[PDB]
């Protein structure tokens, strides 16, 4: 109890008094429920660096298949698994880490600039720039002319349209459509390098030939999660599932909502996906920048309703690419994503290319811990309660009973046994304040539950005891011992233990109140 | 749907009222206990058997009249009728016996105008500016305190005043008779005591001392009957097992149009504390003479259940009326409809937030069990309990599912009738050698009894609440089961 | 606000954040105000017919006099109307304390009456009994005033007699029955036939003459008995004619069909009466409170008056004090949201008609202070649709303003009563003092909870704005004299920008 | 469906989130005021006119830098740009001038674990100088001291957290000066409207500022900047004596841990909403737009979440003082604020504000809540209120009505000062009083209707709520009327 983890604010009767009672001297618990996804790149590739990021709090390593070869990414996977497994010799402190593959998706990139792949050229504001796809001008990239790697570009944009280059920094307005070149008037000028992104706010297919190879690669190397780029409809997810094949039927598909189409068809995309990523990078270019927060809050709420994980990504701590501490806007954005109900937060260039990858992970860890305590659980739990339909599934029934029991005694943890992760996910979807300590024998499940907020996975490695009830108790004790070592639990704490009545997944039906001795 | 389910789910209380349907039949068993007063109309063994089948749960002995031998016959006939069903343990219904004390009574003198009372401090307790006599018929105001006594100015005329009851509004805990009657109740093993005229905490402490250590297990229900008991209600409730709103005397001691305020205040505070509350007096008074009640009486019973009362009482309707069995049936039918019409959505929400954080594993398991019951609309919550406390902590959250309580204690089985929603089952088998099998047996006994009595069907979901070791106070386990 | 002021009117329970805490804070020492908002309808009969008796009940608080046309001739009811109006107008010499009293006509409706004169036949239970269509009554057979009764009732059907006290069962098959419940049988009592569809016309030909009588004598309200469908009321309005177009029609819901078709009945009616007497026989007694609470809530949603009637204080027909069930029934009807409460035999035949009125007055005062206005107002305002009518917009603003300062009253000027009813629609705690020049509006607004009508009798001032202020002042002086207002009280004043009905649009905060 | 009405009507906040629509366009004037700091990028009259048209409502003078003559030039340029629109009174936009005090600053002098700092006037990467003479009594053996906006830190040396390039004269942090007094006197002389009081730690700091403004600065609003741990702890006593609060995340983010700043922001905004007083969110809202034409995703959400929290004002610092896109940054804040104001869960916000607002017998307070309720009942296009000091407009703004509060006033100062209150749009009435007072009241009401029609607020057929008083002078507001245009 005490005056810690914003408990006075949690006991408020209105959201207004909740805000009034928030305290900067009320310290949070050590358990951080929002998972951190860190992108792998030249700054976070060495085994030595990855060990620091795992200790700092990185839960999922993201491989961005828009850059680098299959051989390059196989080296990233090997270095991650080498860093993760160096801690395995101490099972009570072992932290599982998931590997996520981010697909290239339907991209449009420019041509290499004349003079060198590492030289610059400027565009004049209000000038006249010609956009061409002619194969001859592929290496002619200059101030007056730019090449695009998308042939069917002249038959999609009307007169007066808009073409964005380099993360929406450069803007071109279509004036006339010419024979073998698109005449534009620059609307927003700026420096332009080589082979930058192009957004067109399309007939490029939903799943490319190269992304098919990329998905098979992820199955052969046993990735746990796929981030599918530019998901526009349900069949875009089915195509990714089909390319994964029966070999990868257990891989979680997280749909990236990156344009107006994805937001419009969100309901049909969410029903067929395991989760959603709000990809505010491209989404900030495909729809007006002042509206991205609407799309993020909408998508987070509907995922919290559905009980499916949602990832918030891009530019959360962007200034930390070059500076050791973030701006006030960036700290508030991470805190507010946690407040909205995000299950995971992501770092992109902050860990891939920046000079402070470990410090960015440490900052997200510190912010999320404070923000999680500031969640107004009293109204959140009540609303998730009413919105969720009645259930005859004993796992779901037990889950809500355990969460309510945890709120009643301010339990330090809910310890649940799970093989597939489902029992921990059904606890997570009701957003308990107590940490959900999930003890599993499945290494894959231990990595995959990082998607669900508040679930701390522990990989159990011992062969079964001869009496199953003894094997259950040993696993519960392993969760308590790990919680003690990691600082989640102390003597005298109350804990809720969630198990089933028989071995095998799907039989969870028991909730017990235990005190830590 | 049935059980007024469209109304119980409504977003607002106004929409809840709008959706109440007279064609939505009640399905759950009725959870408000019926207390019937024993009298000439309900003293024979065969009539008591009729009233048990009609839904009587507690037999009230009114010690305001009758000799000790008279009440011993009442106890023997009640126990004979109750035990005639013990041949079928799966359907046996325990019936509590409650002793209602006579309490301190100020009566006038025997043998004109300006009478005297046996209470000698009447001159000191009534200041200048009212005294009611004989059920409130005569009313006197005082305008001067002199050495002879009071002035006795007549405000309302009246007659018939030989040793009649005196009430003084606005202004010991146990008479010698109550001490003897309370000893009788211990020696005859009564389960509940209705302490009359409780106005402070020391009053119920004196009842406790008269019961002695031999009667430590008896429940003490404090009857609030005057203005002082209403204003010191918080201190009274703290030391009592429950409260009875005694509207009869309360309606004389305070203005009759204020009694409903006292009733709703006390029921709310008892609901808040998780303690049983009894609403009593003239609920179906016209049925003393007529076979059907008035519209006000039928509304009165329903509103007492809606207010949150744990038990409703019948006085002359069963003690001396011509339709004692029909009066019990009428209370049963009304209570069933009223319980389904409870706006359960706001009730459970408010009880949840008002109940404070607790680290007691029984309290933690209880709220988890009630939440789990709502999530699957479980047919019942089966709980094993030695003293009934585990079943009372479930009842305090007013679940819709029945709380089926399996106990070996015959006294605790009778006493849990005070808590709304608790259906006691008396287990009679001797303990198994291994304790975990004894627990399984009792849980299955509650299942099989629930199946016979229409509580449970094959395919239903039930919430079972047990503990990790024998003895009371260790409840900590909640399980979801299918029948 | 003054701390002593905060201790009355149950304001601590009003400020509670939950209904549970609202219950826990109710205080028997918290005294209410003198202004009771729930109107009292009293049935006129032998016990309440003398002019001197009507005077005592006006002072006791009777607001609407009910003529029960089930009994008595037109000449009987004309003398009743004359006596009521004489007692009412006897107070008109003092305008500031004049209490308008509405006259309500309760129709006979499709009734069925047993057989006869003042002897009494007891009836044995389980004795075979015949019901008689023959115009050619003992314990073995009795006759009835319905020739087509043999056509409708099936074998194994139930017939009720004398407030459903006696129940006949057609054990074999006029109809030879055997008795389910036996009792002392009077002369010409009531007969109810639940479940069986009767082919009796909702507007009989005697009903048409009674409604014409009410229009010719200028009654304000019609209680239409046994309304089963929307065109039952359209028939009543057609019988009233263009002359009776201003009479309020209250539909009495008395049987299962009326409850099932309640929504279409409410749409064409000015209000609803929960007629618990016949309802309690036509449907199981255990379900009446479900029907009462359903209709009160739906009327409160629709903003139309609802009356609760029958056996509220029934023991007071013979006793000077009611039972504890009766006092809580009145209180709970007010707590449910009823606009009006009714007395039947308590004032028509009983020995304590004035005391019954006084008892209902005292209970209503206590129960009105115990309403949880916080949730009631929030739910009424959330359920009411958005409006572009300035009268509705001003009304909700004035009620909210009255809650903010615990205003002693809302003073509204109204000619038709609509501005007062829209204020009453949102259930303010403050009394709605309605100043009107229309004597009929002053009578009919008693249907709306919380509205205290004042009849203004002066010719207009020549500047309309001054004429508005004189009526506001008349409202203030009247409230001061009746105890509703004191110096230093805040009052909300609701008026319009121009004369004529329909232009209310102004709310003002004034100190007394 | 427009302006997020499906989201605003929802029965639960969770359903409100699910119903937010990127296609639902805002159809309502922007209610959150924009404060732009004046500096080299925004001193020219031409740039100030573009920023006025872009949405700037308050011009901030940072007295941390620049002499009195530099700031007099800034005031003159702002007023010349503002008064350039006075030719059309129906569209004239008042702009307030706010003085931001220097406060008790500590600056440095004009890598390796050993570093010496000393206050010696006779004293590179090895030795730096500071201006604070003594500090040896405030720091214990546990605390630390920060250099250069928190980038370089040192514990009780008696060189942690790295520390890169350090320049000449940058801040020093430690987790009423004579200069401040002459600055506040300067502000009274030049008729500034608002004072931002730096580093307010207790209620007596506010009394000192009010004393330095003299009896001639009675009408100047004092906004207290909560900048450190003590200001957060004694917040309630500071709020009670201030006209408003600024959450100064810049310094606050160094004085307390950066991860805790959002907690302090939400606490102060909520308490200010409770007390009905204006609160400003400040510093680094759109920092990247100093060098880039478009903001980061974090910055867009940060401005939107400040509005959703309930801030009455949002601030721009280097984005408008020194950046390369000062007009575009104002345009961006205006655009984000409009979208976020429609996304507010008005159903629960209005309910919680009304139940938290205590009962009152003041007729202005009673009229205000009646008018806001009336506005909700008809979706009034606006609430037109006549006011001399602005108090009647502030009492309406307290309840956060959906309708715009059009405040008509003769006081040029009050017109500028009500910009601190969210949803208040001031109009300055210039005509002289009519002979009959009632005609002068109606003509001001019609002035607000005419101005509202020209600006797009009002439209023929719309319903409006008009709030007036019964006698001249302030404090007598007591009338609410429903009118058709
Ligand atoms: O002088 P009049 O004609 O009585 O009008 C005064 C009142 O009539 C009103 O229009 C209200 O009347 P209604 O309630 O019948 O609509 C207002 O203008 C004013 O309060
Ligand atoms: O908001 P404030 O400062 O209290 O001013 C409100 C005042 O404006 C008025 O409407 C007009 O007053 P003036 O004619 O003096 O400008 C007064 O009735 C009212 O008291
Ligand atoms: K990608
Ligand atoms: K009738
Ligand atoms: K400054
Ligand atoms: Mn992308
Ligand atoms: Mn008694
Ligand atoms: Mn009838
Ligand atoms: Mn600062």
């Amino acid at each position: 109890f005490f005056q810690q983890q914003q408990l006075p604010a949690a006991m408020a009767d209105t959201f207004l008094e909740h805000l009034c009672l928030l305290d900067i001297d009320s310290e949070p618990v050590a358990a951080r429920s929002t998972s951190i996804i860190a992108t792998i790149g030249p700054a976070s590739r060495s085994v030595e660096r990855l060990k620091e990021m795992i200790k700092a709090g990185m839960n999922i390593a993201r491989l961005n298949f828009s850059h680098g070869s299959h051989e390059y990414h196989a080296e990233s996977i090997a270095n991650v698994r080498e860093a993760v497994e160096s801690f395995a010799g101490s099972p009570l402190s072992y932290r599982p880490v998931a590997i996520a593959l981010d697909t290239k998706g339907p991209e449009i990139r420019t041509g290499i600039l004349q003079g060198g792949p590492e030289s610059e050229v400027e565009l004049v504001k209000g000038s006249q720039v010609l956009v061409t796809v002619d194969p001859a001008f592929r290496t002619r990239g200059n101030a007056n002319t730019v090449w695009v790697d998308y042939p069917n570009i002249v038959r999609v944009v009307p007169v007066g349209g808009r073409i964005y280059i380099d993360d929406g920094l450069i803007s071109l307005v279509v004036q006339k459509i010419g024979p073998e070149g698109l005449v534009t008037q620059v609307e927003n000028g700026g420096v332009l390098g080589s082979r930058k992104g192009v957004n067109l706010p399309v007939d490029l297919p939903g799943l490319s030939e190269q992304d098919v190879r990329d998905l098979r690669f992820g199955v052969e190397h046993g990735v746990d999660i796929v981030f599918a780029s530019f998901v526009r409809k349900a069949s875009d997810v089915a195509a990714v599932r089909a390319a994964l094949g029966p070999e990868g039927h257990g891989i979680k598909i997280i749909s990236k909502i990156e344009n107006h189409e994805g937001v419009k068809r969100f309901d049909e995309i969410l029903e067929v996906s395991d989760g959603i990523m709000v990809a505010r990078g491209d989404l900030g270019i495909e729809i007006p920048a002042e509206k991205v927060f609407l799309a993020q809050k909408m998508m987070i709420g509907r995922c919290n309703l559905a009980g499916k994980p949602v990832v918030c990504a891009t530019q959360m701590l962007e200034s930390m690419i070059t500076k050791p501490r973030p701006t006030r806007a960036e700290t508030s954005d991470v805190a507010n994503a946690v407040l909205d109900g995000a299950d995971c937060i992501m770092l992109s260039g902050e860990t891939a290319k920046g000079n402070f990858p470990v410090e960015a992970v440490k900052m997200q860890h510190a912010i999320a811990r404070e923000a999680e305590a500031a969640v107004y659980h009293r109204q959140l739990f009540e609303e998730l309660r009413r919105a969720a339909p009645l259930s005859r599934d004993p796992t779901e029934v037990t889950a809500i009973g355990a969460v309510e029991a945890a709120f009643k005694c301010c339990a330090a943890a809910i310890i649940v046994l799970t093989t597939t992760g489902r029992s921990a996910q059904l606890l997570s979807r009701y957003r308990p304040r107590a940490a959900v300590i999930a003890v599993t024998r499945s290494a894959q499940a231990a990595r995959q539950v990082h998607l669900c907020r508040g679930v701390f996975p522990l990989l159990y490695r011992e062969p079964p005891e001869a009496i199953w009830a003894d094997d259950v108790d040993r696993r519960v004790q392993f969760g308590i011992e790990s919680g003690k070592l990691r600082g989640f639990l102390r003597v005298g704490d109350l804990v809720i233990v969630v198990t089933g009545w028989r071995p095998g997944s799907g039989y969870t039906n028991i909730m017990r109140v235990l005190s830590i001795s």
